[PDB]
């Protein structure tokens, strides 16, 4: 399938080369996994979602995303327009308040959730988990993550957005969770995106065009936007029977665009994700 005039991060995920446009995709689409978004929500009546988001827990006084924040990576998952991973089942997760702020414990616990609440659904396919958040090191962070991953959950967590060595971040340190950087348009590690040897692969984070909330779009950047490129993309490869969560960061390491970004400091990855479409 070819989706012309796509973002730009869709269209460099089955690209070999930066600068052009379409997306190409198995029409699979992810159809048969699930993908859980732990964030600020997601306001699954946007169009956009056509009926395959919905929330499934709050620590909150709401559901509601009042934010934007987890709408726009819930749309890059999988999205019709903006996603990687068009016919997935979305599952929101609000571990984070309208400010886009969350205390660790409540983050933990909402990882620990998602280990059980796959149980309650129907992902033949296989499960995935976007993290597009973090702060400082934590070893109960990073120890909850790695239960989620060791439950069966495909994990990918942002790398952080310090220009600084991930292993003082969490989740992002956890050796065993897939841990994203980002990359712009024209292949240059993003000027923000922390770098180490922890991270496991690149994904297009700076300008990323997707949904936002009251039924809008925006485009805008962090290691949260390449974050969710990578959970979509586990999904739709996971659909096509090409690897597992387990595998799924390694396979996508294994068939990523090996070599071209710039940028990329001496010790860290030089992998950019790939569908190989």
């Amino acid at each position: 399938a070819a989706q012309t005039n796509a973002p730009w991060g869709l269209a460099r995920i089955s690209s070999t080369s930066p600068g052009t446009s379409t997306y190409y995709y198995d029409e699979s689409a992810g159809q048969g996994s699930c993908v859980y978004v732990i964030d600020t929500g997601i306001e699954a009546s946007h169009p956009e979602f056509e009926g395959r988001a919905q929330m499934v827990k709050t620590y909150y006084y709401s559901s509601r995303d009042g934010n934007g924040h987890g709408t726009h990576c819930a749309g890059t998952v999988g999205s019709r327009t903006y996603g990687v991973a068009k016919k997935t089942q979305l599952f929101g997760v609000k571990v984070l308040d309208d400010n886009g702020s969350g205390q660790y414990s409540t983050i933990i616990a909402g990882m620990d959730f998602v280990a059980s609440d796959k149980n309650n659904r129907n992902c033949p396919k296989g499960v995935v988990a976007s993290l597009s958040l973090g702060g400082g090191y934590s070893s109960s962070v990073n120890s909850a993550a790695a239960r989620l991953q060791s439950s069966g959950v495909m994990v990918a967590v942002a790398a952080g957005n310090n220009n600084a060595d991930a292993r003082n971040y969490s989740p992002a340190s956890e050796p065993s969770v897939c841990t994203v950087g980002a990359s712009d348009r024209y292949d240059r590690r993003s000027s923000f995106s922390n770098y180490g040897s922890v991270l496991d692969i690149f994904g297009p984070g700076t300008d990323i065009l997707s949904t936002w909330i009251g039924g809008s779009t925006r485009s805008i950047s962090g290691t949260s936007m390449a974050t969710p490129h990578v959970a979509g993309l586990a999904a739709y490869l996971m659909t096509l029977g090409k690897t597992t969560a387990a595998s799924a960061c390694r396979y996508i390491a294994d068939t990523a665009n090996k070599g071209d970004l710039s940028n990329i400091p001496f010790g860290t990855v030089n992998l950019l994700a790939y569908n190989n479409y």
